[PDB]
């Protein structure tokens, strides 16, 4: 049973993580069969947060590339390729300094040649390539590119896949197969998999990820109230106005330290979240938000990373239900109510991000509502999930499955034009 392996390491805005997959030698165009064998959560921020001192970057990734050494046999190392993929915190320091950028992106290169590993690049993502990557992981690992049916009796229409909705820390990108007309060239995705065609729908909103919705609802809450409303009454905190302004998501909102506490009003919490999202234009025939194309929703829906993490507080922290729109808005409005000494009640251990699920809930409540325009009949095939198959759901697995041409375009011998 010969293994071969694979590593990714997933440079996001808020961490970079790295996985290890393995897979047989000769059953390696299978669908659904590269897995996760380890993974490492690197310490500190992501490689983007290093932009004033690059070489830093570069030693982040130190202890988690000794992790590798150990995780795949030494003698695989030669050849198992390793790919570094940076998402919307290098996305967003490009924009500020594409020489800083350049200068991280040197550092992180520079420390990954210096390992046995094929290092193969140290790139940024499109936001295309990352709602797309994540869409064919989910997809490939529940086996839903399987041609379903037998000669005579193909089921039909063909299995459906699951659409995907990540909430990273500074980007969000929602992405599924759809039947409608494209209206956007920067929406329209065309793979072919395994003989078949997939039409597919994707979009990424920069600014739109949780850390950085989290800073414009503080910079408007400055600007607006001097309060902040989605903040449990009984929190307060010196919020230094540098690091809020700083950001090419809070440039647009423009004393060095204000005291800010919280009012646990939920209303209020609404109101300033509503709006984050702009519904007042649309040059095409439906848009979801800020203008942006978007046909109907459709199909099941899985939603990982900050989706899954907010719904899991909901549901094992509050002890709420969350099976409908109605329970997670009524599950936000609790939340949002509840006042700090009863939050930290319910937390015996570490309190980080306590004071923020108020807001996080809310702006998913209203991004999946009244941006993407979800309602009850569609919210009930969305499934809240980071893991399927003993495997972490996002992008790293289907950008290391295109790279390594993992899967092909059509089956071997078009297998004798039986699926035409
Ligand atoms: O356990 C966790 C880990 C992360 N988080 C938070 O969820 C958000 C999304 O995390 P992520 O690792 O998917 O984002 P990312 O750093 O990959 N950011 P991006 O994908 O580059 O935009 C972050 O704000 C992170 O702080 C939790 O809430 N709980
Ligand atoms: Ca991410």
């Amino acid at each position: 049973p010969a293994l071969k392996y694979g590593i990714v390491l997933d440079a996001g805005s808020s961490h970079t993580s790295m996985f290890v997959y393995k897979w047989p030698a000769d059953k390696e165009n299978d669908t659904g069969i590269v897995g996760q064998h380890s993974s490492c959560d690197v310490q500190g921020g992501g490689i983007s947060s290093y932009a004033n001192d690059p070489s830093k970057a570069g030693q982040s990734l130190v202890r988690c590339l000794e992790q590798a050494l150990r995780d795949v046999p030494r003698d695989r190392h030669a050849s198992t390729p390793l790919y570094l993929g940076a998402t919307a915190g290098m996305r967003l320091l490009n924009l500020t300094s594409p020489e800083a950028t350049a200068r991280v992106l040197e550092a992180v290169t520079q420390t990954l040649t210096q390992y046995p590993f094929d290092f193969r690049g140290a790139r940024i993502l499109s936001g295309q390539d990352e709602g797309v990557f994540g869409w064919v992981t989910a997809n490939y690992l529940l086996e839903n590119f399987i041609k379903y049916g037998w000669v005579g009796r193909w089921i039909r229409p063909r299995k459906g896949t699951l659409g995907a909705m990540d909430l990273g820390g500074a980007s969000t990108q929602i992405t599924f197969e759809t039947t409608s007309p494209s209206e956007d060239p920067g929406n329209e995705v065309h793979l072919r998999l395994y003989g078949q065609h997939y039409r597919v729908y994707t979009h990424s909103f920069l600014c739109y990820g949780r850390d950085q919705i989290l800073l414009r609802l503080l910079a408007s809450a400055l600007q607006i109230h001097r309060f902040h409303p989605c903040w449990p009454k009984g929190y307060s905190t010196q919020v230094l106005l540098q690091e809020v302004y700083q950001s090419p998501c809070t440039m647009g909102q423009r004393s060095a330290i204000v005291s800010l506490s919280g009012t646990s009003n939920a209303t209020l919490c609404r109101d300033l979240v509503s709006r984050l999202f702009n519904i007042s234009s649309c040059p095409f025939s439906q848009c979801s938000f800020n203008g942006v194309f978007q046909p109907p929703v459709a199909g099941n829906f899985i939603a990982f990373s900050a989706f899954y993490y907010t719904v899991d507080f909901l549901t094992t922290v509050m002890g709420l239900p969350v099976g409908t729109l109605k329970q997670l808005e009524e599950a936000t409005e609790i939340t949002c109510n509840q006042t700090w000494t009863e939050l930290q009640a319910r937390v015996p251990g570490q309190k980080t991000r306590l004071a923020d699920y108020c807001a996080v809930a809310m702006f998913i409540h209203q991004l999946l509502s009244r941006g993407y325009h979800f309602d009850e009949r569609s919210f009930r095939e969305v499934v809240f999930q980071k893991k399927a198959a003993d495997t972490a759901v996002g992008w790293a697995l289907g950008y290391m499955l295109n790279l390594t041409n993992l899967i092909p375009a059509d089956l071997p011998g078009l297998r004798k034009g039986t699926h035409f």
